[PDB]
């Protein structure tokens, strides 16, 4: 089965939208564009949100189904995110990998283990720049 | 091979952290989960604005100054699938349910920003459906 980024790779060739193998800089276009996808499902999933909360707020006993919205507009989110590193021609799947292994690795502690390394995204991009 | 989503389920095993199938969560997990969505945002916001604002200043950018919104996207993600592990919600499942409903509209236009707009007849994404059937498994 394909990755989340791999099928964004899959949604922009299929609508011809610019979508580089390797790491490329935007015009300003893209990233603007990129803000506004990002603006719109950020705040349709805190409006999911306030609704859950005054949901409970009036008692209510959600249940599973209620949360299907949330779900859905985190979902949403996921899929402007991805795309915009897929449009930079970022695999974002290599970014998610080490910002992982920074984050799995601070967790070793009680904060920071003695040898921890920050997460290197650079390094990643750099990485793939090349193939 | 382990996809994002599952690593934010080894991440919260690896924190002491998450419910195995969709379970209604408390109100203080809710408002936790927006704080931090909101945090990532605003620092994606911040990366975007950055390279809108070197570009604007005649700027010409490497791919290694995409390092630091790259960093903060993968951050949003992060939290993102975080707060789908934390409701016991399959984030892979719901998420290909939404990717057909988008790879539906390619014979849709397109706005003058850029952004694909819907054909008519296109219908959308059933994660109702989606949901009810993580539950019974
Ligand atoms: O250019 C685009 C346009 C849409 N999308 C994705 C993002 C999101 O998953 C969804 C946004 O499209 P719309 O704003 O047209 N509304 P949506 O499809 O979410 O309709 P509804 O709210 O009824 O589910 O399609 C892109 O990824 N790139
Ligand atoms: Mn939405
Ligand atoms: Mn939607
Ligand atoms: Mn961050």
């Amino acid at each position: 089965p394909p990755t989340n980024a791999e099928r964004l790779h899959e949604f922009h060739r299929a609508i011809g939208a610019a979508t580089p193998e390797r790491p490329t800089p935007p015009p300003p276009e893209l990233l603007r564009l990129r803000q506004t996808l990002l603006d719109a499902e950020s705040a349709e999933v805190r409006a999911e949100i306030d609704h859950l909360l005054a949901r409970q707020a009036a008692g209510e006993a959600l249940s599973a189904g209620d949360l299907a919205p949330l779900a859905h507009e985190l979902a949403d989110l996921l899929y402007v995110t991805y795309g915009a590193l897929d449009q930079l021609g970022i695999d974002a799947d290599a970014v998610f990998a080490e910002v992982h292994r920074a984050n799995l690795s601070k967790a070793s502690g009680p904060l920071k283990p003695e040898g921890w390394r920050p997460a290197d995204v650079r390094g990643v991009i750099e990485r793939l720049q090349h193939a």
